[PDB]
């Protein structure tokens, strides 16, 4: 308690000593609140231009133009502290999981340069404006890094000063560059060198890329096992207990010096507790503090999501197959079977799996995982839109199996050779594309970013006929040269001015390790559609007169567009479509 946060506490008292209060009507029953200050401010969306008078049939369709007007209930709740048997079972498996990941990698502190060309290239580090203005400013400033070696010597010591989160079913914890700084400096690792690649750690997708992860079902799917199952849990991020927190620190028993207690201390006094300001109307400034649930980089959040979520559902998979009989109490042989199962079979299942943070796909060995619940219900890992003790609905088909807001198609090309794709709902990726975060958006930006969209279309769902077509007239509206723009930056292999009939050619054909033919398509028109009817079912407009209109009539849009943008070089790339090539 106070002895680690105190400090923290102390120090934004002094700055606010003409405010602070502890208030007696304060809404917090599972954070405790320390007191409050006086603040006032506050980011809504804004519609991209160029992407919106492009895709004019959907102006009328309320999933789209809602999708850009516009649970703190669930941050408020408590979870129980696991039976001893599952803590058990957690320890083992997290020792174990570790041991696994670290065999072929090496810990390693992340530097100063690293962070530096990072903030140099736009990763959302999510930091805070305020001594200097942007993060990019602070990062040149040597005083910053004074600040900073200050709090790091303070972790080497075991103690804190200016590691507080800022919080705004999501939740994102700002905290100011240089605690982010220590952070990527600790943990880093875990995302720059790959912990969580599939190759490396068998379940996880880290690096793949959308193009990848129909193919990676399409494997877990030729297993031998039951049904494919697929639980979203009800708000992950507020049910991850102090117990999977200290899981979680033992990757640092595979450190070493100064890195060791430089991640040590952010576990300790960052992760393990926590100092949070919240804004409340009612508008003053409460800093409350708790020790469990997730608070993290959002990219560190992604490691250790996945390290949780494997150790989870290689558990659950244990109770379905009987490794052990209660969570109440693991006996002293249930314990050297739990451990021989891991040395026995553990990769064996970690290869049935694809687990991408919170989200997950299990192939398990049968189907009496859909009815192992009590270890994941104890965990604190409470499946979403379902009663707690309902044996879960498997899949049959890897093609309907949700993934990563995704479901993938079979699609034969004309030639016999196989692509798996991506596919959601087309108004989703419409409304998406029609949406931009922030102010101060040139005509020229907002039309960069309108063809990042257009380009993505064309490399990830080229089989959907209408995203085909608008992604021809986005490329052909904005001025050929102009480069592709995005502010939160996956393989993003659509952020290039190279041609994308290339693009496509080296993702889906020369660098796809699931296509034996290395012969390049030579034209779009190789390139097929899903069927009409699956088109139709997965949100297409084709056979409605608005889109007829659309359709016949776009070199009129993309005209409308031109003249706004101005005189600048321009391509027509409807001709690479067969109705238009004349
Ligand atoms: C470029 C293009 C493609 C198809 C169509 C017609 C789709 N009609 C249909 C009927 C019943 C089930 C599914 C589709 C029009 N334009
Ligand atoms: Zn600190
Ligand atoms: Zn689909």
């Amino acid at each position: 308690n106070l002895d680690i946060i105190g400090k923290r506490i102390e120090k934004i008292k002094q700055e606010h000593e003409t405010s602070w209060h502890y208030d007696q009507d304060h809404p917090y029953k599972t954070w405790a609140y320390h007191g409050s200050y006086e603040t006032k401010q506050t980011a809504s969306s804004m519609v991209n231009g160029v992407v919106r008078l492009l895709t004019k049939p959907w102006d009328i369709i309320p999933m789209v133009t809602q999708m850009a007007m516009t649970f703190k209930e669930k941050v408020d709740t408590r979870t129980q502290e696991p039976k001893e048997g599952t803590k058990k079972l957690m320890k083992i498996t997290a020792e174990w999981l570790w041991k696994e990941l670290g065999k072929k990698k090496t810990p390693r502190m992340c530097t100063r340069e690293e962070f530096t060309r990072k903030v140099r290239s736009n990763a959302a580090l999510g930091a805070i404006f305020n001594k200097w203005k942007s993060a990019r400013e602070a990062v040149e400033d040597s005083g910053f890094w004074e600040l900073v070696d200050k709090e790091r010597n303070l972790h080497l010591e075991g103690k804190c000063e200016t590691c507080v989160y800022n919080m705004m079913s999501r939740a994102i914890w700002y905290m100011w560059l240089g605690a982010r700084f220590l952070e990527f400096e600790a943990l880093g690792f875990l995302n720059e060198d790959h912990w969580f690649s599939r190759e490396n750690s068998l379940s996880g997708v880290e690096g793949e890329g959308l193009h990848k992860l129909g193919y990676i079902l399409r494997d877990v799917s030729k297993k031998e096992g039951g049904a494919m199952y697929a639980d979203d849990t009800a708000g992950w991020d507020t049910r991850i207990t102090l117990e999977d927190l200290k899981n979680e620190e033992m990757v640092t028993n595979h450190m070493e010096g100064e890195h060791k207690k430089l991640a040590e201390a952010i576990f300790k006094l960052t992760y393990q507790n926590k100092v949070v300001r919240v804004q409340r109307p009612t508008t003053v400034m409460d800093i409350i503090s708790r020790r469990d649930q997730r608070g993290s980089g959002q990219v560190v959040t992604y490691g250790l999501n996945t390290f949780t979520n494997m150790e989870a559902q290689l558990i659950r998979q244990m109770e379905g197959e009987g490794v052990f009989k209660s969570i109440q109490h693991l006996t002293v042989t249930e314990e050297i079977a739990v451990k021989n199962w891991l040395v026995r079979v553990g990769r064996e299942r970690l290869s049935r799996m694809a687990i991408s943070g919170d989200d997950c796909v299990v192939k398990p060995l049968d189907d009496r995982f859909a009815s192992a619940l009590t270890a994941l219900n104890d965990m604190g890992k409470v499946r979403k839109d379902i009663q707690q003790w309902e044996p879960s609905r498997g899949w049959n088909d890897w093609t309907q199996v949700p993934f990563c807001s995704h479901h993938f198609h079979e699609l034969i090309m004309k030639d016999g050779r196989v692509l798996v794709v991506p596919c959601r709902n087309q108004d989703e990726l419409i409304g998406r594309a029609r949406i931009s975060q922030g102010a101060g958006w040139s005509l020229r930006e907002t039309a960069c970013l309108g063809k990042s969209y257009a380009q993505m279309w064309s490399l990830m769902y080229f089989h959907r006929r209408d995203l085909r077509l608008a992604a021809n007239a986005i490329c052909s509206a904005v001025p050929s040269h102009w480069v592709p723009t995005s502010r939160t930056t996956a393989t993003h292999e659509w952020m290039t001015t190279e041609d994308m009939l290339t693009v496509w050619n080296r993702v889906w054909i020369q660098e796809n390790p699931w296509m034996e033919d290395k012969t390049p398509v030579e034209s779009w028109e190789e390139i097929p559609y899903l069927g009409k009817r699956e088109d139709q079912w997965c949100g297409s407009l084709i056979g409605l007169t608005s889109r007829a209109t659309w359709a016949k009539n776009i070199q009129t849009a993309i005209n409308q567009v031109r003249s706004l943008i101005g005189n600048e070089e321009y391509t027509d790339y409807m001709p690479s479509m067969k109705r238009f090539r004349r």
